[PDB]
């Protein structure tokens, strides 16, 4: 059917052309809670309303302060890469965190003592390459496809800097002399960067493996994040991975949220910086309360990016029918939140209902065990 | 079917949970021209993506800085008011530029010299309503819905000067000390802002008009834009106001143009500041060209804002089967263009063929008078 | 007695040490209105709380943006000179308007074209430098005390361009080649700054006038503010200098607005640009209506102070028993005001009437005619 | 008697209208060394000359970025509660420091990991809440008023997340689920905030203590400032809480300085950052010394906040005949200083002398022990 | 002879009146590399285009970010100190690294707890003061000269707090009753800064040692950097001092680096943050590698500063006859370099050449060791 912007005796039918589409994924837009008020920032941006950068091996679309302003410090890149298929060899001033959300892909880094780590990665697999350490991905057989978190959300992946760039902007005598080289054995260097191309699957992690007089990384770049035991409440599942756990990842704490359907994320706040979502799979919805009596609902679906300023109140709810799955990420060395419930069960229950005007009825149900998603009854 | 981002060899399939809804909006951002290059920043955006404020009487959504960073200078509110609901007297410091897409309403503005000007606009009209100067919007039999351009982008329309939400926070002694009454003759004011609200249609316009001792107001704050003649050209029309023929009209210039089915708004720039741009009806495709190289294509249909930074490159082709109608909105005194055609058709030839490296059969088809829409043949 | 903030059953007494003095001074900030609300930015500073630069000759205090920071464009300096004391010779890049509340003084100002203006200055009297031209200050046989507004609220008295500070920072060589006399003819140069100095009263104004080959200046940079008539209603009078009447005071708009005792500046606000007060005498209090349902009440008296920035509802109550005198500054070409009575008065009354849900023995008090300054019946 | 700007043979008697009650608060602005020099932006600010929110249950008024802009890193609240009343659960962005001067209140905070810690702070207490940890407040039978202090400038406690603002702002169906209760079980909860509102003297603490399954909180959040042994020094006393001491107070340093009549806080410097003051009790001057030869001198008394940014150089003095009580914070992890009169005293004494043009009889005074406030001879 | 900015059939030469010296030592500015390409910032300066403030006792001179507007967060100063003569008793914000290039000083500085350090500095030694902490300089026998940097780029030496400018602005009586002395013995106090002053040569360092009541400092404020062994490779040394080495030095990290006629410092950047440099002799040229295809190459001499903003490529070739050598300058708490040559090293040989397009040939010849100065062959 059509939508209407109409709730009880508020609101009126659209009289002019409009994207029904649109209205259609944003029920809580086209027809908010009569509970939200006051301007908020927008909270939601889609990869799909993004240019797609198309080359041969893959592609590279993204999310960044210039799309969502209200996202400062952080920035996003979904990446595709068919079989085999290589992004360049390069490095930025942005620590890089990943999900592997289809497929595999093998990665490099190489440290700044010159010890390096080489690695698989599947589905549910996380990297983190700290800041200006250089790095590669290439598909397996699958190919892949992957999120990239960057901590500044000036980011763009247009303007990394690459192993190839770098070469074809420097002297060729230059170059010649950094390596004992002649000009003559340079010759055939690329003119420009490569950023992704296609090339022939490679042989088995183990045969890749390189020794070297440094020895070896303190730390991995990666983390098999579920394989690890999340936390089980009652309509789903939580995996955290921080720098108190996934040990290199210092400037980006994570976690992947499943949320059964009739389910949802509770009521919570994070106490220590911004929450930046992206939405793998399932519909929801979010009210983001800022306080002073202000508070807007969002919807996001699979592909769309949320966000939810420092230590604003929020709910994330399965509003479909399949399981809600999103990542929620945070520019900082640990993950913590504040749970509504927990908070008021860990206080005197006089002085709850003293606040609330409710009773005993009410205060009985509070649970002092943190439930981050709850199931409706 | 299914769109891939996928351009001969270039691309590949999405293999994640993705938006195909969102996606066959975007055929140009899923795949763009292979003549894009380069970071720009994001030029589109939905007013179906923004929460709408639902009243009795009415809507308003809007679309900011705080959604569309790019666009610092102006801001925007699709509104919708039911017959003889009220938009309450109020003021900003923003100016206000309106355009009346369905319906009619009753406008009232009075100036800082006590001078009053009270009218009825129909589709195809425009407003404008000076900084700081105070009005009000009241829909005729059919209701009324309209865009509204203000020439700040931080603009919000939960932020404006209304007249009860001043009395309300005004001492009640000194109300009755401003107009001489007593506090009990003002007792029935209302506690809070009303907004939109219902109320009886007027009676008519004649018979509203206030006579006052401080004359007429110089210039009417009312525009007839479609009793204009436009300008023709083969594709298409284009109606143009701007303070050269709209008088009060001093920091908004403006052109509604019509693109018909296979035709566009030609090759061209403007040469004095940024296009902010609302999609009435149809389906488009613009590329913004932002020099050096970079160059980034965008998809627009009904509901959509645009934008083109000062001086950047475009054109605006309807890619569907209906006419594309929008609107071109500049935060100045004039509108002007600079047609690529016209240029090139105003320079010698040779020195225009040195530049493209083509011959007289090319130069021979440039035109000295300017077609702002063209028709593909 | 001892105030206490106390207001019917809210509020407590004060139990720490407290300042009963300023707390007397400020009766609406210790006891706001009921109907104040919400943060908003301090409109009120003292010059009695800044440091007063003591000089032979007089005295120099100032209230810029380091002091009341909502006064990003306007900055002011309370200036006192002793019978014959000179205020240097000096220039600054802002335009600096003067109000001269006690005594007499002459100017001298020479522009661009080498014309110069010498005049004398009496209560009640203006002046207006523009940015850049030179100028000095001499007081007269009563000494003088004035009110200089500068329009960039960065300004210190401290860092203007003197003429004697900028020759002790040239090459003696260099002067002595300007001038083409010898480097010993020079040598009593002043080694710094003079600033303020002592000095014999001049002769009558007529023996001071220099002629020139450049010719008279086209506007002259005084005004005799209380020689024009004012406008005059109930409660007292406004005497309006702006670039229409005072024609050289191009970035500088003024009202020296008396209100007596049982008066008040009506409900009005700007529609142009933010109010900047000083308080010659009286005591008064205002609200700021900052929209969203946010007002904050100000107290003021003699020697503060006072702003609303651009758009904000406001009023000026007298709650002393002598006569309140006032001035409002706008970094503009003309003054404007919008009155909320006049602007209600001008509008069909049951429109009004539907907005205040008052009937016709309110809307029947409404006049046409703009009163800026009201009395209590 | 009326005090006059003048010192010897500069200065003048004022002669326009001039707050007198305020001048004799100021005596060293009005009339301030003549070492002092140059443009310093202010230092001061008196909470009486704030807007006082008024609530049944108490009052609270803030100093912060709005009125003293030099302090952009700190703000403060000044907040008073009846006994029993109740500051509302709530939380924001901000650490929190407080010091209890008058009264007692008991304080609750939950942590992230489900940890309560309630407790009763008297006078001469403090607590520390870090950011976003949610707490409360209730004054027991005394009432109680407190100083609060937040480490950003840009604080206004009308803007904190409060328990009841959230839930009215949030679906009561989201609420329902989140808890597993009906709608109609929540059916009572307020409409709007609370913020401070009258309440029942709550039972002894003991009483109050919650158990819960996930332990104590590691560290207190209040700390009994002065049961500690201060630095005695032979004008006063010191008494320093920072984190290496009151361990949960990672953001916030702290002194309470005590100086007797003829005493006075000696000539220093804070090597680490910018000092913020509030002054509790008595009357005092403070010159800042700000390099390049500029030096500024201050008055205070009782309500007053003061500042000095980091590594300017000051002395406070008690210019009254009560003691001096006043408190120095900072935004750090450690409280530090350079004492003027050590620096020297560990330094060859005729290094000294040959900076000070000053003999043996001067180098022979000085001490290498620090003591923070002396005593006039 | 006559260079032109001509390389191959490009350029022309110069037809203007020009700098024939500068240009001569630019002569990759005047005829870059083929491979630069793009706008990049400025990246070079020098002291000999600066003013040079000349005392009783020396001179100083700096570049900051008023000079070389990339460099926000480092400046420099160039002291010149004759025999005997001090740098006054002194503070400031920033904390302060130095290179001795010639001669010898004595340093004291008095920390936080009255512990004092005075050492005597050679050349190829350093110091660092860290923020705040007094301090002052005075060359011995041989006078001196040397660098200092500081870790803001705002700073100017101008602005110092000196100990006789703080004493010159505090009242006499404050001072008098700080030492507790009478204004009589304190009347030969300087009535203004004395900044760099002559002095005669102290005496043995052994005999100022000054013994006190807190202790010796935990950690020296001077570093011996020419006396640790050098990182050695085939055509230079480097000496690091970081906070890893040289414990005070937390925000300043530190490079030597000598590169002998025919060496170039390797191809690398830094992982962590910019690179200030100074060139102490010789000629070098260096591209800078900015992203995104951009590159510019500077020349530099002797007296030159220059930069490399966090993670840009680069090299640093010596283009003369005589060693080349400079510092690398880094605020942060370590070195960190990452090698182009050892990156590619650490990888898989096929996955490199894949890159390239280059085969085993060149593969074969890159080391696993890290070589950050190599040789021409
Ligand atoms: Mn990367
Ligand atoms: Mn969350
Ligand atoms: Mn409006
Ligand atoms: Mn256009
Ligand atoms: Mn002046
Ligand atoms: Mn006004
Ligand atoms: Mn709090
Ligand atoms: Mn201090
Ligand atoms: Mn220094
Ligand atoms: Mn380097």
């Amino acid at each position: 059917d059509i939508p209407q912007p109409i709730r009880g005796d508020k609101g009126a039918t659209v009289k002019i052309p409009r994207n029904i589409e649109r209205d259609r994924q944003n029920p809580d837009m086209l027809v908010p809670p009569e509970t939200d008020h006051g301007t908020v920032s927008n909270m939601k941006f889609s990869f799909s309303d993004t240019h797609n950068r198309l080359e041969k091996g893959g592609y590279a679309r993204e999310v960044t302060v210039r799309e969502l302003p209200i996202s400062e410090n952080l920035a996003s890149v979904n990446m595709r890469l068919k079989p085999g298929a290589i992004r360049e060899l390069h490095w930025h001033k942005e620590a890089e965190w990943a999900y592997m959300i289809y497929g595999s892909a093998r990665v490099t880094i190489v440290d700044e003592k010159g010890r390096s780590f080489i690695d698989d990665v599947g589905e549910g697999d996380l990297w983190y390459f700290p800041s200006g350490l250089p790095h590669s991905i290439q598909a397996l057989e699958e190919g892949a496809e992957f999120l990239l978190v960057f901590d500044d959300g000036s980011f763009s992946e247009n303007s990394t800097f690459q192993l190839t760039d770098w070469l074809a902007h420097t002297p060729k005598e230059v170059i010649a002399a950094n390596f004992g080289v002649t000009k003559e054995e340079i010759s055939n260097l690329p003119g420009k960067e490569k950023y992704i191309f296609e090339n022939q699957l490679p042989g088995s992690l183990k045969d890749d493996i390189v020794e070297g007089p440094n020895g070896e990384v303190p730390y991995p770049f990666t983390y098999r994040l579920l394989e690890q035991e999340p936390i089980e409440s009652e309509g789903g599942k939580v995996y955290i991975a921080d720098s108190t756990n996934f040990k290199v990842s210092k400037t980006i704490a994570s976690a992947l949220v499943t949320v059964e359907p009739g389910a949802m994320r509770e009521l919570h706040w994070h106490p220590n910086t911004h929450e930046w979502q992206y939405y793998i799979s399932g519909k929801a919805r979010m009210t983001v309360f800022a306080s002073d009596g202000h508070a807007r609902t969002f919807n996001y679906q699979a592909g769309d990016v949320g966000y939810v300023p420092f230590a604003m109140g929020h709910y994330v709810e399965n509003i479909g029918d399949e399981p809600l799955v999103f990542l929620e990420i945070f520019k900082d060395d640990h993950y913590a939140d504040v749970s509504l419930n927990q908070w008021l069960a860990m206080l005197p229950e006089t002085f709850v209902q003293a606040h609330l005007d409710l009773g005993k009825d009410f205060t009985d149900v509070l649970s002092k065990e943190k439930h981050p998603v709850v199931k409706k009854k």
